[PDB]
């Protein structure tokens, strides 16, 4: 039945190898498994996608319009730079939860700005991969 | 195992104050939800709400070494109080910052949080469910 | 018909503190002038001054639904307190901001007011007569 | 025989027709009548002028030097843009009360700044046309 | 049917003589003729005014309230400076198209801010005097819809 | 004679479905049809491309260098963010008209900045899809002169 | 023969009466006399105009195009606010010297900005009325 | 001859809080040091620490006309309270500002002090010895 | 057998044709040949890639992790806008030399900022295509 | 009566350095012109040019009480040196600041002058004639 | 045991320059005060004042490894010289920054110090007594 | 054919000062490396290091018209000296800016260079090898 769009942006494929002091030793496979297990608890399915390509994420949002209950998004660095990604989230009309493994507000000033936070129903930061589980919980209860 | 639940100024008005922004749940609903989630991990909650910054700072000092972590919604003090950030550091409690609303979608002066500099995680816009996720983070860090 | 009159920190020192800026009138004079003006309109005033922000916040909360409006001189909190603006909003009282001095003629840090965002009216530099006009605004809104 | 200069800047001739949700349904004729009635209570006269030309207000201020007890001015949009009008108020040496029908601090950021507030003895905003009655009362008592 | 208010602000009277490398060699009379001819294609008339005096522009906006279908405005330097002129456009209640002969966003930073852009339904910049023809076309079609 | 490059950036494929209170109920196909019909009035043709992929827009600009008389571009959100897209317009050497359906200067502050505006000969904003028709008219007349 | 356009903007008519601590006790008549005497030394004439009206100054610049050797301008407060005045100076094509009786850079921050300095051949500030004499000297030698 | 010694929020935690920044000395140590320096000049010290800004403001109001001066470590209120500045001005007390750490070597939000606008002197980074220097300044004024 | 990743970002395929007054008449093929010849002098190989797609450079950086001695990157306009590319360089763990044909600091202000300079071991600007020869020399000696 | 003429760094290159900006006159031409003008008022000039800030500061200290004023073109030190402003204040010389070019028409970093805070007058863009006007100001202040 | 005492540009004019701000004490007074405080702790003071930044930099370079610390009043260089900061770092000397006035109560351009980033301690507004406190800080380090 | 090699303040301390940032090479090593590289191209180097800005300025002036170019590491003057940029411009030498460290990776005050506005090339973070590349740029421009 209900489907959640799980979108991971640039560099998320490198989770577990990239800056482990900041992002931890968990993998993207762990993220998808955790979100899928949480959704299954609520009778929902997860359609997951990761890409270093902003255009692929936008295409995914457009394609999910009208057919998914919501979106869990970790835009990566696009969080602080893409108005196009924000416009895509708005075009999707999907209730969207923004997730960050790290706490961007405890990092460089350029990470303190998120175009997505303008459209997101909720923002979860610094909870590690557990943020994805909470994000699924939010969407399952909005629905 | 004990979690300190701290709600700052105006949170006693939850359910009455600006319901289009903060919703129709109450501070009692917040405390009962954090309590129910803490019980799933075999923990208890010590809850305090105050309109007085000094009472929150005294509560953080008093919890040092005796609590496993702090769930804090500093309210307006989020954006203004260095003294509260120094109190969180002095407590040495792992701290999750919660906001009912999404401050990044509101006025520019709400985009700045002193507490986000020290918090292990920040949850915004999830309504009262944010407090449930914050207990989950603290129970799993301690674990 | 009751007007909440709130004076913030340091206003107890009116007549002694910086008399070249604030003049020689006292807080007693302020309360008496506001009381006499309210009486002309069949109204009473409940007055409170405090060096504690939490006491002002508690007063706004306690006056919700029972008072016709608030006259507030926030003192130095004018420039610093988001929590006090949130309390004015939680109170749902039509609020007149009063400053004895003209803050726009003083240091740059006094040019910004959180309360001015939510106030129905702002009166500055009329001395203690500003409290008389503030009562007249609230009595006529009530009419 | 004591005389007050009442100045209304650009667009105030449209009072009652322009943006009634912001400025109300009263007219410029109502404003002048209200100021005149208040002045008469104190044995004072009001010389009123409105113009869509900044130069006309400056001329009026110069011509009033030494012959008027004070000035009540609503500069309109000139409030946020004219250093020339500020210099004129100072050249006049007239005690000046700045009046705004609306509360500019509750509006767009460009309206939060006033050159005239730097020289005004008092600033009244958001009291509707009653602000002009309070302004006359201030001048009659300074005198 | 109906009348469009065409307003040109300070210095536009100097069109063809002032900084021709930036503003071109056409005159203000060419602008008015072009706007009038475009309006005529839609059975509309144009009341044109230019002034170095901001108050005259404000008076023209006040006087046009309720009797014109819209306003085409090139505020000149007042674009970047006048809150009073924005308040006058709001008081007019006229649907307004802002026109610039040059492309202000390709010029000095102080030209990158427009008060009028906050109220205008459309902004046309850098089309030379042809921007006034497009502005009449927008107002003719808003009115028709 | 000649061909105009019409480029639409990210999200424009969603025209008619995305935020219709801001962008209207016309489709991207209506935009292309309108531009093509205007071009035909001048004996010109239009090569139209839309993509959510910035690289595709850059490739289209590179490929159009020397063979097209000009470019009409609605960069979408890339307007506010992409230096790479400005560098591509410069590399194209095409006279460029920037078009926005909405009036970005009446929206959020982050929409008030355009890299493309630094290179465009003209900028048209808030005319709905009619801005693309005016943009073809500008390019048809620059080419004629 | 050669003619210099001397333009004095808003408030300059008040020279000698306005803020004498800042602007001195000399009059506008003194300014015109001094400039006229200096020009006469070089076989030149001065066409002087003062107005509180920006439109009058712009009209004067347009009218002087092609018939004057240059312009001496004290724009008053328009110095820090008018792009229209700058555009007019450029349209005039007149070599222009900007003159300030006071030193604006030793005053409020808003006086530190001049649109005219962008077009002026020279800027003279703080020399009192003597600045006008120097300005005539510059234009007589450019010519 | 009496000096008002005011310590702001969190200073009660001196010795336990962020010892790599504030050291291992305690508030008791600060009060003893200031009291001994004051006694060398025949002066006494009325000391108060509070996490409650209103209490510090009341203390300043009550010391008006009775004290030779004030030594103040406002804590985080240093960067946030106009009210505390207004209180210092209302006190009319010559005031020395003291910081155990050097705020200018820390986060930008700590580079701003409202009290520094009114203080006769500002001492930073000298640890608890700053309080001894501050007493010396008020004694020689 | 030691391998250097040579990355050229958007528009660099147009080298020799685009803005020749700024970037010169040399081509991308010249750049790759120059880097390759320099690498061969040190017994090293160069794997070169250019793309108008940010995602392709990110993919290339990820794929090169652990298998290359370093990276020479000219990000093009991505230099001033992509946090994702910076995160990618860090994920790669490759010593990276940033190269600009032009001197961006001598150009528009928006070109004065580089995200890549935050992670690069070295930055070479304005040496034309010789910058790529110097970059290879840096990597060959760090190695 | 003696005037101190101080020229800062690079002014020895006048006539060679950036002639499109500074013209074709020399530092010798500057000194001879100031000398000729000082002689019309019965004064002498002591001229020093140095590329060393310390030598200018020593010259200001040494002129204290013995000179009637200072004509200074600080060169690049205009925009950067607080030490030079403190030296001008320590000298107690009435000081006229001269610039050959118009800094307000150049790069933003040239729009700031520490010396303009202390100077009685500032002359910019008049070429070497500025020095002549500066001597005239000093001769008439002393008079 | 030797302390390097460095005074920057204009400090030679102490007593004559802006006496309403800097007081009537002289540079000779500052050096004597610091020297006497140093002698109380069995230490000596090598003092230098200069209007030439290069001389101050050379002094810091030459004191590397030979001095217990540095007391510095950089004058206007405080708000302008990265070179002087680089010199302090090159010296490796524990450094106390001293200001006779309180720069935070003055013009905004005086609110910024490059030296405050490297200094162990900053003392402002105590007049020439700041130098005595600075010697005390280095002696107890 | 002669290259002016200028090293600014503190560079005499290379190898002792902050070795974790600048490394263990000495100023002698810098001069010897630059000298050997120049010799390969039939060129010589005239080297100067000073803790005095005026000495560097004098050197640039003295090298005008006789040297083929300048290699400059301005030290802390990079971030602070307008007078040094004006000297580079007065010299008319094609100039390469060299930094041993990568200033973009360090404190914000080190991110700004006056010399970078005028330099033909900027090389940062290559250690002392940056001086070798700088000589190679100047020799090939000369070719
Ligand atoms: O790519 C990432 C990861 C991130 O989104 C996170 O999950 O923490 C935070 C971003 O700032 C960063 O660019
Ligand atoms: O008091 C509150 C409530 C809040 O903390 C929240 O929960 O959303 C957000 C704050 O900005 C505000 O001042
Ligand atoms: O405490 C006060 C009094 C005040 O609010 C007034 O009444 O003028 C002005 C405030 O700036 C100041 O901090
Ligand atoms: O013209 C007006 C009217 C106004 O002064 C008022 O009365 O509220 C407020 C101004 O911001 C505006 O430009
Ligand atoms: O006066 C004008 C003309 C203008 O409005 C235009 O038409 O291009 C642009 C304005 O910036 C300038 O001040
Ligand atoms: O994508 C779009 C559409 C737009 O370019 C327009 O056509 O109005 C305006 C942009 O700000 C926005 O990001
Ligand atoms: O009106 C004046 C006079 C003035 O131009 C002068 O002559 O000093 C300076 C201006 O700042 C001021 O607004
Ligand atoms: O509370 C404190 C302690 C402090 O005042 C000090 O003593 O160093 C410094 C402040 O920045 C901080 O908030
Ligand atoms: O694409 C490029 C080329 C460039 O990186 C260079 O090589 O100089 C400089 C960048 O600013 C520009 O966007
Ligand atoms: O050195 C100079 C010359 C100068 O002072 C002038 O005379 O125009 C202007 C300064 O900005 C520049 O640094
Ligand atoms: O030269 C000095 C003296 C000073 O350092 C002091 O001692 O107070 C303060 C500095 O701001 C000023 O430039
Ligand atoms: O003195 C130096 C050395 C330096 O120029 C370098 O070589 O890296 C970098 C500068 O920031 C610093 O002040």
């Amino acid at each position: 039945p209900g489907k959640i769009l799980l979108l991971n942006g640039p560099n998320l494929n490198m989770l577990g190898k990239a800056e482990p002091d900041i992002y931890g030793h968990d993998t993207l496979e762990d993220v998808v498994a955790l979100a899928t297990a949480e959704a299954a608890k609520h009778g929902l399915e997860v359609e997951a996608l990761q890409s270093n390509h902003e255009g692929e994420l936008i295409d995914a949002l457009h394609n999910a319009r009208g057919t998914h209950i919501g979106c869990v998004i970790n835009p990566g660095g696009l969080t602080h730079t893409s108005v196009a990604l924000l416009d895509a989230v708005k075009a999707s009309e999907l209730p969207t939860v923004e997730v960050h493994i790290s706490n961007p507000h405890a990092r460089e000033e350029f990470r303190h700005h998120s175009y997505i936070s303008l459209a997101a129903v909720s923002v979860i930061a610094g909870a590690g991969i557990q943020g994805y589980r909470f994000a699924v919980d939010i969407l399952a209860n909005l629905k």
